[PDB]
């Protein structure tokens, strides 16, 4: 049927062959080993017939890589490039291009994901305790941790800690902090019980012992430096904490929160070296005193020693996080920002306090030389004191002001009041100043206003203590000195450019250079999030196109951005679930039943959204158990709001009756949420809103090949059913309502489209595989997990599999045997398998004790059998110690990994070589070699003695 | 001003550039027993050749602007679909190379892999280079690039004189004219006669004819058989060679299989951008039998210690270090980087992909032809690949007012003809775009339609492919963007580069190749240009070009520079037959004899046979410096016939000659021009300025001084600047007009575009326009500084070989080691395979004094690492003492076993009277967390050369 013109002139190239490993020789001989035709006959086997997309999925024609660009940059060049001194906690800056080049553009540095294996991961660990101690410093507080999502939610983390730490159901927040944190605050204490009251400093009443705490703002949203010491006194003389948000480059001109006796200290780490972006990735930070720490969310490295003894690091406190403690942690968050905080590191590293001072000072003058212009032009300033930031109130009409800003192209913060915002930053030169002085009207050019000319280096407000005194931070300020740090450390981290990390529930797939690219375009990563829209219209038709194709992949109605991880995807989709359920008079209802085979995100989303959570056994085969389902269903039908499944199951396995258990659910007056990380076994094959689910997060992060980034960024969209749209997130400073019936549940994100410039990635991936390429890929996925599999059941036991034996895109290994028969645990084979090249898969989760096996589509046939053959040579290694040939206390598995200081020394008493150390089998050779950089890590010294700073070099 | 006090500038890039901050600067001093820079410079370069007022430069630019600041020049060109042809097709390069190997410092940071135990990266990328190209030309031997098509073209010239001593050699008119214009000026000094003639106006029979050049497909593009022609050459002794295309002989019976000699072309279309003229890789491949006179470097296969099978620079001999004048050619720097570029575009392809794409862009060809025949258009030539030659059937200014409209460039030939040339990127669209620039009143739908899938074209043909190529594993194997990323990581963690540890590189200028200048290499206004476009669409370039020559003229002295030759060597060629146009023009064209001191790098005589100068070497003193005895003798006895000399300012060994304006005056009083080899101006920038002390003319190399990337060996640049007088003689293009004045006397064509590789010159713009004149200064400053500091350090362990009058260094030195050759049966080689040890890459190698090192750090690296490689030094000097002493075994010792690779200190068996801790981390600075890996053994010199195997083995 096709044109004569496509066989003479085919397309150029076809990107699903380059994102898919296996060819079609490697395809074949796969469906040889399973016995089968085709793959039509391992779906028709895998995927039950009834839940199936009845017609292929309705997508564009495939674009060829060769034009995906030129295609993306007809969209990118609608924006418009203009300077803008909004402020409102976004600031553009200088970022270093040696950062941005051999960091963010580096795959070494951005494929690998959340360091679980320390042995492999000691280059994105220090980095990251780096950007901890410059937090600490800068804040002047004991401990911080290592990222959360942004600013809002990170001021609502403290709004959570305070709670958890004293359990007042009162909040003070001052109406000067920014206005997206006040509604992200809002929306978290609104679902978590909490009251909050909006009052200045002098209204506060803490008299009462009933105020959990108080959040302010320093500098403040209009500008203004205050002291906050007496304030802070108050709140603690009644026994409440003091949170403060603030900014980093301010800090290092300003006495810190630290030193005026704040609890909470938090903000984003945006300006130092990261894009604007349009919302983000940004790395918020979050610092506490020390007596709160174990009340800290996220992750947070800290330092430990290694079987030798060395000064090594780990993430410590593990139990206070969504894995361990499940809705009894301290945060649901999961995905945070690891690679951004990494560059906001490096910042301050490349600075040094010495360049970070300078730039806070030049940024300083600039505004107090822009404030003395405008008055002597008769226009008058709110505040006298500032950092950056002033709040002008017009001499003239504020019409004819911002008819000059328009012809030169800058934005300012318009006011309600009528007054009007500008925020200088580290971009602003002569030139700008000269600018926006002729904007006002002022007669007088920069230069002569500092001829007759203060602010914080002559107040009392000036810094005087010390910080980034530590040797990382005085070390690296050569170009060529940080190009080889930043080598040093990635060199260190096993990532997918040396081989297959298949971690199950990851999806570990290619995050292909075409897709990357536009990601540090300008027109994407230089637009502030709050511009007029008329500046955003290229954005504006990347959210709908790619919200057309998620719809289409899902079968949901109607996309929404804000959620900037799957974690707050889950959160947003509850929340919404509840203010569906509330309008239509059902607010009673709040119990969220979740099977307790799902991921520990699930029951910490439901307890942040402020459900009752009853949790739904799991049967012998790994399946929901429907008796115990059915009678949870009938004990709470009077007061179930929703429940939580994932499909196919955390287990790899295709429930058989799915629609089933979406109807009874709905019977009994109940919504479905189904968790969308697993849809990699689904796209092109079937869809969540097709068989009864009501909303989805996606992880773009995982399924649409946003990059792990060591830990983040993510995006975590959610897909919802026409009767949920009215209810989605908004944000006040960009409307997000498209009805007329619109009853939002709130703001879940600091901007409104959360991390903006990092979707052009899963936009790209879509247009380039079509229809046909990401139905292939889903295929191939299902294909290499069965092909794996059957490889190793006759060597270790495939725990759970569907109703004709097969799995979905994962699969469970069941190594619990061997601790009877070998005295070998599940940890022993994961360290192990770092010596014969390999990362390991998940582990301990969903079932302790065992290994989950995720290997994707992007991975070819050969690298698959290396993985194998690993695995039945490790199975041998066990044989060996349970047929007594080899000491069980002194043997490769109890002594991996094996390092280069320990395979390179002298000494050697080992009752097994060298070679079987450090290269069991003939495809680990010198050539390819990656060591593991330490011996096997102390996961309990560290947390005894908690160490989360650089410590003395 | 009281503005800069409130709002000093954002940054200075100098203070990112330059290694050695305040601190450091202080403590090298006082090493020194010096109070300050300026005393450090009075004591070193001589009082009378120094500035007389300080550099005019433009105000330093902040790094924090460069780019918005390049940006505002090159978004003045305009990017049109170019079908022009004429050697330069636009092509889909992947961007996963663009990114994991073009942009990546770990690829291009590196340079010519004279260490190849830490280097067997790059040395396999280049083997497939040659296995590529072997394979589709159909000849036995490649080497591991040239620098363009026109230049590989004159080498095949020179090779065929080389070959048989015959003064006549044929040129067919249809190849393209950049390659006829070099091949021109190639010969017009080499003393050969070239003649332009049709293949059967070609007459052989005189048995004296050198050999002959054809191209296939040629400039008009037509497949023409040459199997009678190249029969006819053998008949009467002479070669044949053929310039040709590589994607076309994915489909083409290739020349190897019609009996060529010597094949060669460009391989840009094989995933490398346009480049407004470069940098691109050019192919050249052999016969067996004439290996022996193949140009520039080679890889082969060879054992290490072990005897496992490994890879090195074969052949070497051939080369300008070794047999200098009578090298090989002059090549010095080539195309390394790009050569690597295009094999990974073979690997990534396959052949299957490669074919995929030649039959699609010989389709579009065809369904092109088809409609502008029934539109009543005229085709010269029915059987083509990519190319077509029109006589429009209508007015041709019709049609070129409709493809202006469309923002489409064709070939306009003199004789009112259009030549159409297509490529990877032409796709549905774009045909109909043509077609209705023709007046088609059709699509390429319907045009499809009524040629049916009859078998037509190269297919339908006695000239279709039936040969295989790229049947080895290596073109197989790496297909998934996932696998072509690990094999590009792979290979890159093979070499020690500037991204590990300092490469002090004497010579070589290892600096700071900083990401803002490399940023613009890749901007589309910048890389996709076709280098024959309308001046009105490269604006951008212009100014570029306007603005760099501008600051190198005021840099060196100089009143005009020229950007044309793409290597150094290039530049000296350039500059000597630029000097041989003015004294023909003055009718002093007798005059011929070239002076070159001892001391003076290989391309210096190379270059000046290539001129067709006659060689007088000049003796060095004791001291190193040229001896004045033997100068003035030599000017004596040459005086009536003297054209030249070539010196090199501070020396080769990085000594300041005490009275170079006298040296210059004296050449000048007999009648002579001054060469001045501009290698070694980081010693000079903002102190001293050539031009100023009596030289006449300099090369640059803007990939040494100027911070252009090693590349691995290649890319660079060569400009040469020139005193007004020689400015009427410099280098034309044929194709794009370079002259400045009704005046002009052009020496030729020396490269195959007007400007060389135009998209990197951006890279000095940028280094320049941000260090600003005090910046530069300090670079130069601080590199003599760094230079004086470890010869300090190291002068009670090691004899420096030599110094200047007051005992002060330039910005390298050397080492003596040969009187460890007598105490203690050591080597160099042994002290440079020792610091892989260490984690260094060694410093140049017995050039200028066999038997020692010469050791140059540059301004970019800080005092600590300058003390790791002392400290290195000191521990080997300390190693040495315990064999001269007799303390350790002197046949089994850390030196003589050097290096020490992973399987050598991970192995079940040692047996070695030294610990495997002195051997692999001999230093408390070399630790496992920074332990680089030499991946070999030491590798054995000779098995290569009488195995040659110079394509992937099995
Ligand atoms: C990764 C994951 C999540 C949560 O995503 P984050 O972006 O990490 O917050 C939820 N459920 C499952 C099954 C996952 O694998
Ligand atoms: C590198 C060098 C050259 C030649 O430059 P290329 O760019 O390699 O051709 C000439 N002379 C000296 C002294 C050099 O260091």
């Amino acid at each position: 049927a096709s044109r004569l013109l496509e066989r003479l002139l085919p397309r150029h190239d076809d990107f699903a062959r380059r994102h898919i490993g296996p060819g079609d020789k490697d395809q074949r001989e796969m469906l040889q080993t399973l016995g089968l035709a085709s793959i039509d006959e391992l779906i028709e086997k895998t995927v039950p017939a009834n839940i199936r997309l009845k017609r292929p999925l309705k997508m564009e024609d495939p674009v060829c890589e060769n034009e995906i660009l030129a295609t993306l940059h007809a969209i990118s060049s609608k924006n418009q490039i203009w300077r803008s001194y909004i402020g409102m906690g976004y600031y553009n800056c200088s970022v270093p291009q040696t950062i941005l080049r051999n960091l963010l553009e580096n795959s070494g540095w951005i494929t690998q994901y959340t360091p679980y294996q320390p042995e492999v991961s000691q280059g994105r660990l220090e980095s990251l305790l780096n950007y901890q101690t410059m937090v600490c410093d800068i804040t002047g507080l004991d401990m911080a941790n290592a990222s959360l999502l942004d600013e809002g939610t990170a001021a609502a983390e403290a709004l959570q800690l305070c709670y958890r730490h004293n359990k007042r159901r009162k909040f003070f927040v001052d109406p000067r902090c920014h206005p997206q944190t006040i509604a992200v605050v809002q929306t978290r204490a609104k679902y978590t019980g909490v009251l909050t009251e909006l009052k200045l400093p002098c209204e506060m009443d803490f008299s009462g012992k009933d105020v959990s705490g108080v959040l302010f703002q320093y500098p403040d949203t209009e500008g203004k430096v205050e002291d906050f010491t007496e304030l802070v006194e108050r709140a603690h003389q009644s026994g409440s904490l003091a949170c403060c948000a603030t900014d980093l480059l301010a800090l290092c001109i300003l006495r810190p929160p630290g030193e005026f006796g704040v609890d909470i200290a938090l903000g984003s780490s945006q300006r130092f070296g990261v894009p604007l972006g349009y919302g983000g990735p940004h790395a918020a930070f979050f610092a506490v005193r020390e007596s709160l720490v174990r009340m800290m969310p996220g992750r947070m490295v800290g330092v430990t020693r290694d079987a030798t003894g060395k000064e090594v690091y780990r993430l410590a406190l593990q139990t206070r996080e969504q894995h361990i403690r499940r809705d009894k942690a301290t945060s649901n968050i999961c995905t945070a920002q690891a690679l951004l905080a990494n560059m906001a590191a490096m910042f301050a590293i490349y600075h040094g306090s010495h360049g970070l001072e300078h730039i806070a000072r030049r940024v300083h003058n600039a505004t107090l030389i822009l404030s003395e212009g405008l008055k002597r032009a008769g226009h008058q300033l709110q505040h006298d004191l500032f950092f950056d930031t002033l709040k002008i109130q017009c001499g003239c009409s504020v019409k004819e002001v911002l008819g000059r800003a328009a012809q030169r192209q800058i934005n300012f913060r318009l006011f309600e009041d009528g007054t009007l915002g500008i925020s200088l930053d580290e971009t602003v030169n002569e030139k700008d100043l000269d600018d926006l002085l002729w904007i006002f009207g002022c007669e007088s050019s920069a230069e002569l206003v500092a001829e007759s000319m203060r602010g914080i280096p002559g107040s009392v407000f000036k810094r005087t203590s010390p910080f980034l005194t530590h040797q990382v931070f005085n070390s690296y300020h050569s170009e060529t000195n940080i190009v080889r740090y930043m080598k040093k450390l990635e060199n260190k981290d096993i990532s997918l450019v040396h081989s297959m990390i298949p971690l199950g529930s990851c999806t570990m797939k290619l995050n292909s250079s075409s897709e990357l690219a536009p990601i540090t375009w300008k027109e994407f990563a230089n637009i502030h999030p709050f511009v007029p829209l008329d500046q955003a219209q290229g954005y504006q038709q990347l959210f709908r196109e790619l919200e057309k194709d998620l719809c289409e992949l899902t079968g949901y109605d109607q996309v929404c951005f804000q959620p900037n991880s799957g974690a707050q995807g889950e959160y947003a989709g509850l929340a919404t679930i509840r203010a569906y359920l509330n309008q239509k008079g059902e607010g009673h209802r709040t119990v969220c039943l979740i099977p307790k085979s799902a991921h520990g995100t699930n029951p910490a989303s439901a307890h942040m959204a402020g459900m009752k959570i009853q949790p739904v056994e799991v049967d012998k085969y790994g399946n929901i158990d429907a008796v115990h389902l059915k009678a949870m269903v009938d004990k709470h039908k009077e007061n179930l709001a929703a429940i939580m499944i994932t499909y196919p199951s955390t287990n790899g396995v295709f429930e058989e009756n799915i629609s089933d258990v979406c109807d009874l659910i709905h019977q009994h007056g109940g919504q479905v949420y189904l968790d969308g990380a697993n849809m990699n076994a689904q796209v092109g094959i079937c869809r969540p809103g097709d068989f009864g689910s009501d909303v989805s997060h996606l992880n773009l992060h995982k399924t649409f090949c946003i990059p792990h980034g060591g830990g983040g960024p993510g995006m975590g969209p959610i897909g919802v059913k026409k009767h949920l749209a009215p209810f989605l997130p908004n944000h006040p400073v960009i409307s997000l309502k498209r009805n007329e019936d619109a009853c939002p549940v709130g703001t879940v994100s600091a901007a409104p489209w959360g991390s903006s410039s990092i979707l052009p990635i899963s936009w790209a991936y879509i247009k380039m595989m079509g229809g046909k390429g990401l139905k292939q890929a889903t295929e191939t996925a299902i294909l290499n997990a069965n092909y794996m599999a059957k490889r190793l059941e006759t060597h270790y036991r495939i725990l759970f599999r569907g109703a004709r034996g097969y799995v979905g895109h994962e699969f469970i290994l069941d190594t619990r045997p061997f601790k009877k028969s070998a005295n070998i645990e599940a940890v022993d084979v994961a360290k192990r398998l770092q010596d014969y090249g390999f990362h390991a898969p998940t582990m301990s989760w969903p079932v302790a004790g065992t290994l989950m096996v995720e290997p994707t589509e992007s991975e070819d046939k050969a690298e698959l059998d290396r993985f194998c053959d690993a695995m039945i040579s490790i199975r041998q290694e066990i044989a060996d110690i349970e047929e007594g040939r080899i000491d069980p206390r002194v043997n490769p598995l109890k002594m991996s990994p094996h390092s280069l200081t320990c395979v390179t020394s002298s000494h050697w008493d080992r009752p097994y070589s060298r070679e079987v150390a450090a290269f069991p089998l003939p495809f680990v050779k010198p050539e390819n070699k990656f060591w593991p950089t330490i011996a096997r890590i102390d996961d309990i010294y560290g947390d005894q003695h908690l160490v989360c700073t650089c410590p003395p070099m």
